[PDB]
């Protein structure tokens, strides 16, 4: 883990050439007290891996917890492995992970979102048994990225954890881990940008070899089965006469294979991995996926649900999935953080465009100058880039991601805010630049008070004037958003997108009367502000704020969470639901 | 300006005017002047009510300013000779009686009585036109204090004010005619004292006019009178009295007569009492000379859709669940309640603090300034004060008066602004002991008003607000601040209010705010803490029910810090307290 750098590898699959082993399951688990991962584990305590710890355990205590967790099991390198280089991976830890292997640290990690793995080839041997013990930080400071400060409580003298963001600090090993092989020549990393000449498809490739051993061999073949081209070398292009474009609402995905053939025609390494071709453009107030215009529809989202927290469940994500597709909704955005890898590959699939957003959430305190040498500085500047570069590192590939979000609701109205944020989306165009560059701008800086914004291609606001500023003012309310919508349309020619508007809603709270907190409500604002986007030709997508309701920190004003979910937790339908059903199938 | 609760006599007649008024909102017409002429409008408001949540229309319930009920009234044939008058037991803010036309009231209290003597503007046996013009506009100098404004953009009026519970405006209290002897009684006040076992009382009746003579008999419950006495006034004993007591409520009753140069009675009144004594002594609250201890809660004049209108079977049902839990005392929230609750109160054996209307003098600006708060607000809280005390005076069930519920009681200006206030109170009824309830931010030590007042009642939310969801640290906060109080002050403290928000149906086994389980939890530690202090007198949980207030992104649609839902069902605190509250 280096400064200006990403060193994950391509996400872990099974092929003729590499094998793969779930670690998944229920491990032992302890919280900090000393030393514990040089002996086995004392405890009862067991706690499933896919998922955040604090809400499984019916533990005050241990839901309460500020500091280290200590995850343990025991594994078992198959004997089948030597003479395979293998290795072991964690897809996120809660926050900071940490791998020991038998009682040596093999791996130290501080994104809280991002995968991390350790080589342990050379320090287990094939039909070797050890004890993996990882251990979980959920601790945030002014430097992590998503910051925050522990204090203690007067009396009690109880650590606590402050942060400036709505949803719970969920702690823990919430993606899976894993345990896999590769050969020891072997395939690292592989970038794809897709592009279209006339109606011939174009993919400039780049594949990263562990050694210089053999070649490079890639077919590219459709979704029928049938390879329609080849090419040689570590890099290219490949030409697609043709070519199934990846569509918003149509998704083609071809397999790339890219395979490491020895000196003679066999093969040595092989990787599976999909690809749709789509570009993606802004021009001036329009956005352009494949040369047409394109508006969002959808939701930020969030990874939360019942028990687990933040722990990625499969089912949920078919089921939110299909409520998407229900509604009618084309798009969300990865709420504060980025998602499970495989939810990504699933929108790729599922022809939902994404909206990838780094775990930047709070970079303000009007939730005290929050630019500066005490609370958001360089090196929380450094934290933030260095999420920039895994995000992208991981994500480059998927044609449903198709801009990146630097951060959400930062103070950008600041001095300070400016020199902060200027590397930023300037970084993010060079690593990759084939997508547009944004971050979701906060009601306080208002299009007159903002000073960011120019930095960056596609304007993303969330506003709550139905809400915080013209409290259950409707008409007061539609004056003050269309004032403010006129203000960016005409300061700017970059195209804007609602990425949050919404009302806390209470299932089955109704009112014939304008009531806050009523199903009725929810309606009727997010009614007012599609009438009101409709009126601007500069529209260029809108998210409803939320998708479902979702855990937050312990408040007065959140009702168990937050409640601006079209969903309830549970995933049931409020009558927002309905609205925008109604309104996203209905018209274009 | 206000007079005996009108009753039903062999002398006095008296006609209910509630029902369907014709009701409409002051606009800007040619029409400036519409209580002298017939109302425009085809809406039927019923009377009893309040009109905000009645007709299923914004522009109603919003409406900042005049409304006018409106119909026609039959003076009866046979009060002739009779002297008769039109009384309301209340109106929103600021009533205005028209009598064909004629201005003929205007009074500035929200939650007290106003009448009007018309026998000589209407001819018995005639009817006439009666129209009453409420407006619901707070001010700096209004009782509940506020202001109201212009909303930028779209021009429409919009009313700011301090407190919790919605502004509902309208006759939330009945309205009557009613007929009243040439020389009739006026006023009666009544003092228990006990000597002993023989209860003493002190009647003082003021009639009209002064001949013939004033006769008294005080009949017990069984119909049988058990002491007589003659004059304008004098005192009574009562040989081994049936006293008045929280647990069992017992009501002589006086019976006040107009004597005549012969033997016959021109005018009567029947007026409970219950023989009762208040007595605060060090930290102690004596009722009838032993210790006291007030369990029950602040409630609110609050239903569903008649809003603050007074209702006898909610009156009924609430008392009820009182009884059922245990409870035995509550607070009339931030205003006098409707008179019969009073009564029913002194039927019920139920104790009664008696809170003027007098909320949000607070503004977290300077808040006791020519401004805000200044000598003429001031002004108006001494009229409640005296409007208050005038009406309730006689109940057995009333056993303090609250002058105030959280007034910035920490600022300057503060103690300047109070200081008339108790003593004026301790002048119109020495009976009892005086206090207001106490802010979270005026502390024993920011506080500047507190010495001046009898019993200390305070409404602390730690595990609320302060120590969010920190119990063990809500619990520390806690004792940290009652420490504080009884190491600076020789009195009686009461927890005036406390609890924390909940939504029925939520539910969590975890420390987690808005379910049900916390409310019990918070309510609970308090009740430990209450246990340990040797100086406490009484704790009434913030609240009796959900009620509506102020839209806030911050109050789901209303206050849910009642131990009841606001349909009245109970929430899983309302049986932690029945357990508590019935058992020790």
């Amino acid at each position: 883990a280096a400064q200006g750098s990403a060193g994950s590898m391509l996400k872990p699959q099974q092929t003729t050439t590499r094998d793969l082993i779930s670690l998944d399951g229920l491990w032992k688990f302890a919280l900090a007290s000393t030393q514990p991962w040089t002996s086995q584990l004392k405890t009862s305590l067991e706690c499933p891996v896919p998922a955040s710890y604090n809400d499984i355990f019916a533990d005050s205590k241990i839901h309460d917890h500020v500091g280290w967790v200590y995850y343990q099991r025991d594994v078992i390198v198959p004997k089948g492995w030597s003479e395979e280089r293998y290795l072991v991976r964690c897809e996120a830890a809660t926050h900071h992970g940490r791998i020991y292997v038998n009682g040596n640290l093999v791996a130290d990690h501080v994104g809280g979102y991002t995968p991390f793995e350790a080589d342990i080839t050379d320090l287990v041997a094939a039909g070797e048994q050890f004890r993996l013990t990882i251990a979980v930080d959920n601790e945030l400071t002014y430097q992590t990225i998503p910051p925050g400060k522990v204090e203690i409580l007067e009396a009690t003298g109880k650590k606590v954890q402050t942060y400036q963001h709505d949803f719970y600090n969920y702690a823990g090993l919430a993606r899976s881990v894993w345990l896999y092989s590769v050969p020891q020549q072997h395939i690292q990393d592989i970038t794809v940008r897709t592009d279209v000449q006339g109606t011939t498809g174009l993919i400039d490739y780049n594949v990263v070899a562990s050694t210089t051993q053999g070649t490079i061999q890639v077919a590219v073949i459709d979704e029928d089965g049938t390879t329609v081209a080849t090419s040689s070398g570590s890099n290219g292009t490949i030409h697609i006469p043709s070519v199934h474009l990846w569509q918003p609402g149509a998704a083609y995905l071809y397999q790339l294979h890219a395979s490491i053939i020895d000196s003679s025609k066999k093969t040595i390494d092989t990787y599976k991995l999909a690809t749709g071709i789509r570009t993606v453009k802004v021009q001036g107030t329009q956005f352009l996926i494949n040369d047409k215009p394109f508006y969002f529809t959808g939701f930020g989202k969030h990874e939360d649900t019942n028990i687990r927290g933040k722990g990625h469940d499969d089912a949920y994500m078919v089921h939110d999935f299909q409520l998407l597709h229900w509604m009618g909704a084309n798009s969300f955005r990865t709420s504060h953080y980025p998602y499970a890898e495989e939810v990504m590959e699933y929108a790729d699939r599922q022809g939902i465009v994404v909206i990838d957003e780094t775990p930047a959430v709070g970079l303000a305190f009007s939730i005290p100058a929050t630019f500066s040498p005490d609370r958001i500085n360089n090196k929380t500047r450094e934290a933030h880039a260095q999420a920039i570069r895994e995000l992208i590192h991981r994500d480059k590939n998927h044609p449903s991601v198709v801009m990146w979000s630097i951060a959400n609701e930062p103070a950008s109205n600041e001095d300070g805010a400016r020199e902060y944020f200027a590397p930023l989306p300037k970084l993010a165009r060079q690593l990759d630049p084939t997508r547009p560059v944004t971050f979701a701008n906060v009601g306080l800086a208002t299009y007159k008070a903002d000073r960011i914004a120019d930095l960056f291609d596609v304007l993303c606001l969330n506003r709550y004037f139905g809400w915080y500023t013209q409290t259950a003012e409707l008409d007061e309310a539609e004056a003050a958003l269309e004032e403010e919508l006129r203000g960016w349309t005409e300061k700017y020619d970059k195209p804007i997108v609602m990425t949050e508007y919404g009302a806390d809603t209470v299932a089955g709270l109704h009112s014939v009367m304008v009531t806050p907190w009523s199903e009725e409500f929810q309606v009727e604002m997010l009614d007012m502000y599609h009438r009101v986007f409709d009126r601007f030709e500069a529209m260029a997508g809108e998210q409803v704020w939320n998708f479902a309701d979702f855990q937050t920190a312990v408040g007065v004003s959140r009702v168990d969470g937050n409640k601006k979910g079209v969903f309830t937790r549970d995933r049931k339908p409020k009558a927002a639901a309905h609205l925008l059903r109604k309104r996203w199938t209905n018209l274009h």
